[PDB]
DNA sequence: GACCCTCCCCTTAGGGGAGGGTC
DNA sequence: GACCCTCCCCTTAGGGGAGGGTC
């Protein structure tokens, strides 16, 4: 009341560091009412203690402190206005973090589906829920000279609207009985979508659509060169045995098992084609 | 494929900046496949191109970029696991956020509520809701002597708890035909409570309670030294003419109009007692 | 002894230059 | 011409010192 307190004591009172009340000090967003010209000491009154309410609240809420500084010179009503902006900024984070909730939960199902694998490099027939993707048609390309830099276009569009860019990379081709790879070319390539947000302006080139619920006949491995063919013929041959009828293209998928660069790269393959 | 992508051809195929790049080459995040001992310049391969997948994607949730280098070395099992880590840290976010949403709700209805005020310096009779607070016995202070410092270990306790600080300043004492200030003491001196989440181990002399719901005679005004105790007076006659009953003490409220540092500080003042 | 002062260095993830040199 | 390189300065909100000087 009738003294100041010293730094120290403001600091124990208001739950505030001295090195805040220093900084707050720098920028004259709070001030010690009285400064020693001598000591350099900072003196404040008991009256101005009030003043950092509003410094803590909207730090806590998380108000840069250049912007608190046009907080303060706000009578109630301009102040409650700003309270609402600050409440349409809370809900945007909210939406933006629960669509990342379950984004991220429908990652994980993919993940364990592919480590739930029956097992690799023997055929397996299962059913299969709906895939939605966006695909482009693939000019001409295939397995032995399809890109990373292929799958670019189609990756704007998923990172613009799913945010989360790593995934599976797909390409669709044919159910012939092929004799060798460079016999084979890919109808689309393509991608899967994770989320349900509209595309933004989408370009006709770009296809959504879908990997459909059904019967199919899959083989999964890891990658080796020599294995990519030799295992669709175990698929072919599957088919053949059984008389079965297929009723899609041949559906590949492409996974990194890692991202490191330290380690050799390693890839998961899925090729799947639908039955009746 | 047989040759490199420049810095910002890999920019425009992975949408990353070319200032990104380079950084994650600083640090080693990502690194060019080559780099040409006399150009300096970087120089990426296609198959390398993958690697961005995650780094993108861990960018767009937030993981620092020095987590993602951990990250990087993980076989699935791992990454599944570590995605649920994500997981967990987005819900606390979440929780943190949707409890911040309610707060500034209700520090919004209280607001409307001091600027609905029927009119100043007269005296009303209106129903009020029920007022959680925290409270402790005034031991002796009274309005000539109290402190912003009094109210300190009460808001340690409210901030803790309810995150905003920044709210009214109340105090309590008995309805008595007083006839001058330095007759009167505060009973106990208290601050309102926001939330609803437990008070981390509170101690004896804090009290939580509330202002109950019920009618009450108030009176409102714009705080002045002279009119302080006047207000009061008009509040006692107001009772004794129509022969009231009052039911609780005298329940003294302060706000801040505002918080600048460079107007002229103003107060709210609002003393209510409630009647059967 | 305890408290306070200034000044200097640190962390994040780059963006915006300037002034080279290179495709 | 357009692209790329390095190096330097910038923003946030302080925390952790060191080496004074002061209660
Ligand atoms: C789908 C083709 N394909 C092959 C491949 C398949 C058969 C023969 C030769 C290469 C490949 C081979 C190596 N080593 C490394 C990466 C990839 C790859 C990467 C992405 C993608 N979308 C397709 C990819
Ligand atoms: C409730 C008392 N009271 C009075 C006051 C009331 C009557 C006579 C003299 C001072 C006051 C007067 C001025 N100028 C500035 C701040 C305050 C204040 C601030 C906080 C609080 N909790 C009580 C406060």
């Amino acid at each position: 009341k009738e003294s100041y307190y010293s730094i120290g004591e403001v600091s124990k009172l208001a739950n505030v560091s001295i090195k805040a009340l220093r900084y707050y000090d720098k920028i004259d967003l709070f001030k010690p009412a009285y400064v020693d010209p001598d000591t350099s000491y900072r003196y404040y009154t008991d009256s101005q203690l009030i003043h950092l309410d509003l410094i803590k609240s909207l730090k806590y809420i998380g108000t840069p402190l250049e912007e608190m500084k046009k907080a303060q010179d706000l009578e109630m009503e301009e102040l409650f206005a700003f309270y609402t902006e600050q409440e349409r900024q809370i809900r945007e984070k909210l939406d933006f973090l629960s669509a990342l909730e379950q984004t991220i939960s429908l990652v994980k199902k993919r993940m364990k589906r592919q480590m739930e694998y029956p097992a690799l490099g023997e055929v397996f027939v299962l059913d299969e829920e709906e895939i939605r993707i966006i695909q482009t048609e693939a000019e001409g390309l295939g397995p032995e000279n399809v890109l990373n830099a292929s799958y670019s276009k189609l990756k704007k569009f998923i990172e613009s609207a799913d945010g989360f860019t790593n995934n599976s990379y797909g390409a669709t081709f044919s159910f012939q009985p092929y004799t060798s790879i460079d016999e084979m070319t890919y109808r689309h390539i393509f991608t899967p979508v994770l989320t349900n947000k509209q595309i933004s302006s989408i370009t006709p080139d770009m296809e959504i659509t879908t990997i459909p619920k059904g019967r199919y006949a899959c083989i999964a491995y890891n990658f080796s060169p020599e294995h990519y063919f030799l295992n669709l013929q175990k698929l072919i041959k599957y088919i053949a045995d059984r008389q079965l009828t297929v009723v899609s293209d041949v559906y590949e998928l492409i996974i990194p098992i890692h991202y490191s660069p330290k380690k050799q790269e390693e890839y998961r393959v899925e090729m799947k084609i639908r039955i009746l």
